[PDB]
């Protein structure tokens, strides 16, 4: 196994084993790879089979699988490589305005620009800002959504909110789903009902933790206060909500308002938030962690209304064109999701027309062109594409 | 080479029990890729039952390859005999779903009788599987839909067909006065006018039929004259949207409504049965390849931009929830066929007439949903962590 | 002058007999515009029962020329006991319809009231009974907007026709509708308190009415506010779209609205407001003018199509008058040129209309012609009030 | 009687001193009901006498009387007329808009303005006599004819009765106004009968409306309509599905008779007449003879008023406040009801779909007098009132 692995790479240099290590895409910083890591820092230049089967022994596993090329992206280096093309590509787009209704998405210059990989496998790349923090706001819809139908399943979260697309309420007198602000605003409701905001945002704070693999999430009290004063029509939203009786028994609203608002201004960067679309991506698995953070039915669920609903007006032709589901923030971040591949998180504060990421949006038809993760792509032909998993 | 598949099967071997080994991979023996092979053995026969090295290579040398995969294990479904079996089970627990009214609108979709029910499964390796009434030919109707829109875009390209049509769900014209998708009759009529501009509807209707054939692998295509006179008769809403669609300037330049029309329903009445539609639904999920003839009929752009659109427009008003719950690219008609995709992995054909609400195949629906329930086959399923869902490609 | 009246009702004239006479005319002793002349009556009773050429032609004198045009039968009905008399077999035609459902007052409670452009008064039924405008009072107080601001301005915030939340303009559909009404509201006495503005329409209102009773439901306003979700949601969302003038304080706005739903009125006092639009701005009893015609006019053209809420188009159509329904039951009948009244039943239809109202308004059409583009001159079968 | 007018008009009388003062009350010597006493006139035919004068005026004496006592609905016609003539000019200045081109003949110059009252009062000014298409204008008077021998119940089982804002929630068209609507009421009228009967019946009831005034039907704009009438096929097809039609319509036939009626021709006169009808309760103001039941011309009137300009008509409801017609030839149908009604025409039509002109004559029309429905009779402020 480790003998086996050693080999692989009559004295191996730390410094020669790292970098094989960081080419399979992997990260030191690895929770999987720790106890290894530890091993590594306990021991210090060079090791020798004892040894450093010493150190890799703990994580020997996940080692062999990086070495031997059995990733979902076998080549990332190469993978990488183009994502920065692409990365650059898209950097050229200046068009777009960053939305100034409140200051805080007002501060950010326009030419803030990342973009951060995480496969299902843990392999990480980012270019451009990534650890620049900024608010989820829509983003958090599907994350809160999957929360919502992981801890009351599917049929609950849909006693109050619809599956589909609108094209205020439907006609089973219910949001239309849980990406649009009325069907957010429910779901809101529905997440660990009968306790305070305080805990209840400590809740799902601890969740998005756990997808993150406890990578950067924050919140902006700035972004809240604004969001909170100025949300004239999310509160003509909640009103009509609670006249309609769309909201759980026993909801204080307001207080559904103001958790909403929390929400909308939690904080992520480009690297913590590519983790989040990877536990979409692994199937409610962390890939980082490798803990189960969300049920299978909550990340499929979550998978189809980003898909449907994901992109605001331009889903129709994000989902004909780029075939992938996202979520789209007035942040100018967009959390996309490539299932059983990897995710990711674009931003920059410029937006387009519809309200997406003018760079991000770019990215993402550029992404699709480049290599076969539409959806409806072909695994055996795939044409021109390539494909990132051979 | 053979040789080693020789071994894979005492010093001779019964020529039978290399045949139901070959049946088992759900394979079947009128496969077009397995024609040298087959025939060598028939002829064998005949220089007569049994058979050795030197012998069996003779018959297997041209199509090893494939027969090595089969027998490898090597296709999408490794094992068949067990994945059939399931598909069995959900046919009976279908079977058991009499509600649904059939379509009385013209005779020809009202002779049928409620009970035919039937399932055929082609995997994208040309694994076969039947079962109920595969056999009895109906009418493909707003099944065709999904075909001919990607023949159009398989020839004119994406950019062209789309200038005439548009990409989602309505939810007649919209903003850009285009209709809605390919989907939708404003739509499939709209499509059909694109296709062979510039030719009189004969060879038009025989262009379309060729590439049904190819797409169904030579299998069975053909034509009701009966439900074409009968929907031409009816069509009265069809026409409308004809005028609606000339008065808009929908149609490219030059097009004559009238007969786009005759097309159109000429397009509608094209016969197919459960099997032989089955493969057409494989071809898609092949990326444009015939699983069983290996040819390339579609274009992976034709393909994809189809898939696309039966998971978005496919199902009727039960799109949004189909797509949702199944998951799953799939076209219904009033024939009550429920044309289905399941990308990589297979394609089928359910067949009742009695028809929900919606507009859909009720045993076909409910089949449908089963299906996604047992293995995970919806589009958003993880292929590494599915829960207690059964994964027939493992 | 005086004189001949006189003579028009012997040597002596007993005053039974000329209250008798007037009230026939369907005036009442309490017109405010007979005040003099039977403030003399009075008082001649005092100096004691019959008048004659000089002792009448004093108390007569000051009011003359109304109780000439009253006897000349020179009033919008020439005979309105007869009219009046229609009027009470509508009623009873309409109090059998008992169908319909209270808004949640007694469901038997129902009641007609009259009143001309000349103040002719009839009352039948529970006219009495004070009950809560509601959207009754959405034509009055946009009446009451274009009165001040004019319609040029009025309009630049609220639509003139019917919606089929907001229009293409991003300006609610008309006055009638809850955001125009919400919108509306926003218009009147700006720069001023609740308390200030409630007066300022109350005012209006009392003038409208003739000063007949006009009155506030605490009970009525504390429920519309603590219930409002809808209307909350509405000023949200006209905040958020910038419908409101600007420096609106929405919060506020919505309590006033909620303030001029809960006015209460009878029967009668509603009549003459809806006899005050039917007058052209001038209160039939006081003879004040209380509207500029162009308020008039506007509020008349937006209950004809924008009033009985989706059973306007039907109820147009049928009926062809001017009128406004709200959930306490009343609906406010104009006749432009005639009279106008309030029907007031608690039991809704399915519209959200009174079921004896909405009944009594297609009886009164059927009967008499007050249709909109029913003719004058060729009336068919339908009796015409004016001759 | 006659006597009594004799000296309203000295010894004896000239007759043609007699014309002008008749001409003055906005009757017309044309007049169908003043034919026996204009007979009389040139029977005799230059001063005339009593007995001369009672023999020639005997015949009709009723309506003589009224119009020289100043009876008729507006007593000073003369001075009216004047106020139209402005307000003609003022329009007439409007150079805006397009002629349908989809009619391109038609001057885009062309405007007039034709007034009959309820009394048979005349006044033309502009380009009256010049025959164009009623075409959307028919609408109203199509529909008129069918409640008038179908009965409300029966029309409107068909057809709706509101403003759409293809279909309402019935699965019946929207109202007789809009094309679809227009449509059904057609194949209602004069049924179990050819398209040449059908169209026979509808001119003549379309005579008896405007009082034996040009009424003709242009085959050139028919022919065009139907080769460009894609859009009513669709339509037909749509109604057809629906089975918004009689049993037994033939609906390619209707079309046919749908495109001959737009094709009908009438002349601001002819039609200001048409209009008047409307006006008068179903009475034509100039022959006397009663064309439609007072229940086909309500509903007509509340039809036009609310369906009648297309999109403008909540605008022109509330500002207007007149039932009129509209029609792509560019005509406006206008009618005052109890007052009288008239044909404003002129070709260039503004984005709505109104000639531009006419819309505009209109407004000017209601802004001066009022006979803007919820006006006040007895306060107009500073209006002015014709019927004064």
């Amino acid at each position: 196994l480790e003998d086996l692995l050693f080999y692989t790479i009559e004295k191996i240099p730390v410094h020669k084993f790292i970098t094989a290590l960081k080419s399979t895409g992997l990260r030191t910083s690895d929770p999987r790879l720790k106890e290894c890591m530890d091993m590594l820092r306990l021991t210090l230049v060079m090791l020798d089979k004892d040894l450093f089967k010493k150190c890799v022994q703990s994580n020997i596993v996940l080692l062999t699988q990086a070495f031997r090329r059995k990733f979902v992206i076998p080549d990332f280096m190469s993978f990488t490589s183009h994502i920065d093309e692409l990365y650059e590509s898209a950097k050229k787009q200046s068009g777009g305005k960053v939305a100034d209704y409140i200051p805080q998405l007002a501060k950010f210059s326009p030419d803030l620009w990342g973009v951060s990989v995480c496969t299902v496998d843990g392999q990480r790349h980012s270019i451009g800002d990534t650890k620049v923090p900024f608010c989820l706001q829509s983003c958090v819809k599907p994350l809160k959504y999957a929360i919502a139908v992981n801890d009351l399943g599917t049929e609950y979260v849909h006693r109050y909110v619809g599956k589909e697309p609108s094209g205020f309420l439907n006609e089973d007198d219910k949001p239309h789903n849980p990406m649009v602000n009325a069907g957010a605003i429910v779901v809101t409701s529905l997440i660990k009902q009968g306790v305070n905001n305080a805990e209840k945002f400590d809740y799902v704070m601890q969740f998005l933790n756990k997808m993150a693999g406890n990578e950067y999430v924050g919140f902006s009290n700035a972004t809240f206060q604004s969001e909170r004063e100025s949300g004239d029509r999310n509160f003509a939203i909640g009103y009509y909500l609670k006249e309609k009786k769309c909201f759980p028994e026993g909801t204080d609203m307001v207080g559904i308002l103001d958790f909403y608002f929390q929400l909308c201004s939690i904080e992520v960067t480009c690297e913590s938030a590519s983790v989040m679309a990877a536990t979409l991506a692994n199937g409610g698995f962390c890939p980082i962690t490798g803990e189960r953070v969300l049920s299978p039915e909550a990340v499929r669920n979550t998978l189809s209304l980003m898909h449907s609903c994901g992109m605001y007006d331009f889903s129709g032709q994000f989902a004909f064109h780029v075939g992938l589901p996202a979520k789209s923030g007035v942040a100018g971040g967009i959390l996309l999701v490539v299932p059983n591949v990897m995710g990711m998180m674009c931003w920059s504060p410029p937006l387009d027309k519809m309200g997406n990421s003018v760079k991000g949006i770019h990215f993402c038809h550029d992404l699709v062109s480049l290599c076969n993760f539409h959806n409806y792509d072909n695994l055996r032909h795939f044409a021109k594409k390539l494909d990132p998993r051979r």
